[PDB]
């Protein structure tokens, strides 16, 4: 029986929201994707006999754990927590600007949401009502189970019935990590790490590689060197994964699947025996290329491509599409590699585990079951842990010598740097490395800072620069 070996690798994140100073959680997404993705992406390993791959961020598992010993001073959480009653003007005004940001979003389609909207001003009961169901919005799959009666009733929530959601939501978070060692521990899927604070790993070693992509794009002076805090990215990355898995992890997600050359030798250089990348980047890379082959980097490293446009379908496409109608153009689409190769191929998923739900049905409970179970049916199919695509003797291997440095975001570093916008953040960074005493410069290191920069007005983007340059000013003290 010739098989597809089809390999799903979830990428959980989120930048560090805890404003040094005042010690405060400026945004509640930490929060809100840990009660409703973190933990219950990897929960369907124990309802469905497949196999599933999970990269954990080392700055997410330190907010997850502040959380879960109850020490995240999270600003809004205090607001939904507080009885109405007690809430300013300006916490109420917080509280329908976040609900008017998820109005669209499926997972908030409540009656009484859409006549609280529509009201002109909420009275203790309203707001108590506006408190509850943005929590019961963010349901995971878990607790929607045994939440029934609570998201039955659709409106009159008491403060008793709020906290005792807010309770149910802190066991899920005190839970997180421990399922995330019993799956890896029984086999049922591979954790990987990234590097600490998820930087661009490539334009931290050599600043020269967007020019391999993009000859005429305009960086700014770097009169420092990036070099060892690249080093330190992996190394406390190691050790972080250390302390929750007991064992250096040897499978890492590069973050925002960047590679170089530079990049990948780093990567051998502190242990790590495999990564993945964009398929974009195996067709700038290398010259009529596969991406259903293993890969050895210069016999040091393994790597993957992942299917770009598979992975595609599922974080940005599927969430308008029935569930069944998802899953079979999802198995169409398997099919169609199956025959296209004449060996047996192996397909990479890789897309970020927590972004994509919230557009969809039931915060997509329908299309995961009804995927988990139709890939459990598929006998030609065979879902891989990465530790056993990593020994799979099936699967065709082949080597390269060289990686031309970009992202999965067009193959190149735009995103994060170039034009005046971009560049600004990373000229304060650079005048900020050259002051820096503590580690806070390995935090402004981070890719999301330089993504949100002025591409086109986003939500709470006061909130992403109030933080970077707080890092940047507590990184020179």
């Amino acid at each position: 029986m010739k098989k597809l070996f089809l390999v799903f690798w979830w990428h959980m994140h989120q930048p560090l929201y805890r404003e040094p100073y005042t010690g405060e959680y400026l945004l509640p997404w930490t929060f809100f994707h840990a009660v409703k993705d973190y933990y219950d992406m990897p929960a369907y390993l124990k309802d469905f006999e497949i196999k599933l791959n999970f990269n954990l961020t080392p700055v997410l598992i330190d907010q997850i754990q502040e959380y879960a010993q109850g020490k995240a001073k999270d600003v809004f959480l205090e607001a939904i927590r507080k009885d109405p009653d007690d809430l300013e003007k300006e916490e109420v005004e917080k509280l329908i600007e976040f609900t008017k940001l998820n109005y669209e979003k499926p997972i908030y389609r409540f009656e009484r949401i859409r006549e609280l909207m529509n009201k002109e001003k909420l009275n203790r009961e309203e707001l108590l009502d506006l408190q509850t169901l943005n929590l019961l919005a963010w349901c995971g799959r878990t607790l929607r189970k045994d939440l029934k009666d609570l998201l039955n009733k659709g409106r009159n929530y008491t403060q008793e019935e709020k906290e005792y959601v807010l309770n149910k939501y802190f066991e899920i978070i005190k839970k997180t990590l421990s399922i995330y060692r019993e799956i890896k521990e029984e086999g049922k899927g591979s954790v990987s790490t990234s590097p600490y604070y998820h930087p661009l790993i490539p334009i931290l070693l050599n600043p020269n590689c967007v020019y391999e992509t993009t000859p005429n794009v305009k960086i700014p002076d770097f009169a420092v060197s990036f070099r060892e805090d690249a080093s330190k990215h992996v190394e406390l990355a190691k050790e972080k994964y250390f302390e929750i898995f007991g064992e250096h992890p040897v499978y890492m997600w590069p973050p925002e699947a960047s590679v170089s050359n530079e990049a990948l030798e780093l990567y051998y250089e502190k242990g790590i025996n495999m990564l993945a990348t964009d398929e974009v980047i195996l067709k700038n890379s290398v010259e009529r290329a596969s991406p259903y082959l293993r890969y050895y980097f210069r016999e040091l490293i393994s790597v993957f491509f992942r299917d770009k446009t598979l992975s595609d379908l599922i974080g940005f496409s599927y969430h308008a599409w029935n569930a069944e109608d998802a899953v079979r153009d999802f198995i169409g689409r398997l099919k169609k590699i199956h025959e296209s190769v004449d060996f047996q191929p192996v397909v990479f998923v890789v897309l970020d585990g927590e972004n994509c739900w919230e557009y969809y049905e039931e915060n997509g409970i329908p299309f995961l079951e009804k995927l988990y179970s139709t890939l459990e049916k598929e006998e030609w199919i065979e879902t891989l842990t990465l530790e056993e695509a990593m020994r799979k003797e099936d699967v065709k291997t082949e080597v390269i010598e060289s990686v031309k440095a970009g992202t999965w975001f067009d193959g190149n570093f735009l995103k994060w740097i170039g034009n005046k916008e971009k560049n600004e953040y990373w000229k304060i960074l650079i005048e900020a490395k050259k002051k820096a005493k503590n580690d806070y410069i390995l935090v402004a290191e981070g890719s999301d800072w330089f993504w949100w920069q002025g591409e086109e007005k986003a939500p709470f983007v006061e909130v992403f620069d109030k933080l970077f340059r707080s890092f940047v000013r507590r990184a020179q003290e």
